[PDB]
C-alpha cells in the first residue's frame, strides 16, 4: 500500500508552529511527572514507537495511520507506560482537532527534542488517520535483551544503517528505565531531560557491572547509579558500533546532525511525499520566540 501525504486542508506552517507552540507551552508547564523528569523523554517514545513498527517489506505499520489511538496497539505490551504521552497530547488534540493523529504524535516527539535543546528535527505534515483495521499486530518493536546481531538485523526492517541506529540509540539519554514497565530499572545518566551526546559518554567512561535488577533480569549498572540495556551495551561490544559510539562521544554536533537526519527518516518511513508538497517544517523553540 502507497501512503500519500495529505496537507490538513488550508494549513501551512504558522499552523503547526502553533500545534508545536502548545505542546512546547505544556511541556514547560506539566513538569512535575516522572520525578520532575517531564514529558519530553515519553513524547519522543511516542513518536518513535508508533513510526517504529513500520515494516519495509510491505510498508504496514508506520507513523502515517496514527494507529497508537486504538487498543490493540495502544496495549502492546511494548508500549506499556506510552499512555502518559498520549494523555499529555489529548488536550492539545482537542485544541487543535484538525491535526491528524500521526501527525501529531510525530510532532510531539520532535516537539520534546528540540525543547530540550536538541537538535533541529524538520518535520512534514500529511499523514492520514486510517481504520482500526489497519493497526500492526504487537511484537514489532525490538527486544531489549539482546546482542548487537539482534539489533542491527532488527533495524534493518525500518531501513535503518549501523550509523543511523547508533544516532537513534542516543536519544537513551533521554529519561529512565521502569521497572513495572519494562522489566528494566534506571536513567542512563545525569542529564535525561536535556538531550545531549551523553549515553555514549556513559558507554565509554563509566565502570559498567553486569547485575539482575529486581525484575530478574540483567542489566548493566554503574556506581553513578546508571544503567544500560543489553542492546545498549551491545553498541560497545560491536567492533562496527563501537567506532560510531566514540563518534559521537567525541562530537556533539555531528551526533546531532546525525540523530537529526535518523530522527526524521524514522518518523517518515512508509509516506510518499508529492513533488509539490510543502518543504519540511523547521519549527522555532519557545525561547527562539521569547515565548
Ligand atoms: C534496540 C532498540 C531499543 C530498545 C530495545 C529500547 C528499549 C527501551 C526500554 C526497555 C525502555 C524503558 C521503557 C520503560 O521502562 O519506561 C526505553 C526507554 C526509552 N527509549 Fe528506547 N529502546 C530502543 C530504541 C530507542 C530509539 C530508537 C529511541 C528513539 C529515537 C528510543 C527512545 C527511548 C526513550 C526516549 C526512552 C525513555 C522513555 C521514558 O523515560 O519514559 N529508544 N527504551
Amino acid at each position: 500500500l502507497v501512503h500519500v501525504a495529505s496537507v490538513e486542508k488550508g494549513r501551512s506552517y504558522e499552523d503547526f508552529q502553533k500545534v508545536y507552540n502548545a505542546i512546547a507551552l505544556k511541556l514547560r508547564e506539566d513538569d512535575e511527572y516522572d520525578n520532575y523528569i517531564g514529558y519530553g523523554p515519553v513524547l519522543v517514545r511516542l513518536a518513535w514507537h508508533t513510526s517504529g513498527t513500520w515494516d519495509k517489506h510491505d510498508n504496514t505499520g508506520g507513523s502515517y495511520g496514527g494507529t497508537y489511538r486504538f487498543k490493540k496497539e495502544f496495549n502492546d505490551p511494548s508500549n506499556a507506560g506510552l499512555q502518559n504521552g498520549f494523555k499529555f497530547l489529548e488536550p492539545i488534540h482537542k485544541e487543535f482537532p484538525w491535526i491528524s493523529s500521526g501527525d501529531l504524535f510525530s510532532l510531539g516527539g520532535v516537539t520534546a527534542v528540540q525543547e530540550m535543546q536538541g537538535p533541529k528535527i524538520p518535520w512534514r505534515c500529511g499523514r492520514v488517520d486510517t481504520p482500526e483495521d489497519t493497526t500492526p499486530d504487537n511484537g514489532r518493536l525490538p527486544d531489549a535483551d539482546k546482542d548487537a546481531d539482534y539489533v542491527r538485523t532488527f533495524f534493518q526492517r525500518l531501513n535503518m544503517n549501523d550509523r543511523e541506529v547508533v544516532a537513534l540509540m542516543g536519544a537513551h539519554a533521554l529519561g529512565k528505565t521502569h521497572l513495572k514497565r519494562s522489566g528494566y530499572e534506571g536513567p542512563w545518566g545525569a542529564a535525561n531531560n536535556v538531550f545531549t551526546n551523553e549515553f555514549y559518554l556513559n558507554l565509554l567512561n563509566e565502570d559498567w557491572k553486569l547485575e539482575k535488577n529486581d525484575a530478574n533480569n540483567e542489566q548493566w549498572d554503574s556506581k553513578s547509579g546508571y544503567m544500560m540495556l543489553p542492546t545498549d551495551y551491545s553498541l560497545i561490544q560491536d567492533p562496527k558500533y563501537l567506532s560510531i559510539v566514540k563518534e559521537y562521544a567525541n562530537d556533539q554536533d555531528k551526533f546531532f546532525k546525525d540523530f537529526s537526519k535518523a530522527f526524521e527518516k524514522l518518523l517518515e518511513n512508509g509516506i510518499t511525499f508529492p513533488k509539490d508538497a510543502p518543504s519540511p517544517f523547521i519549527f522555532k523553540t519557545l525561547e527562539e520566540q521569547g515565548l
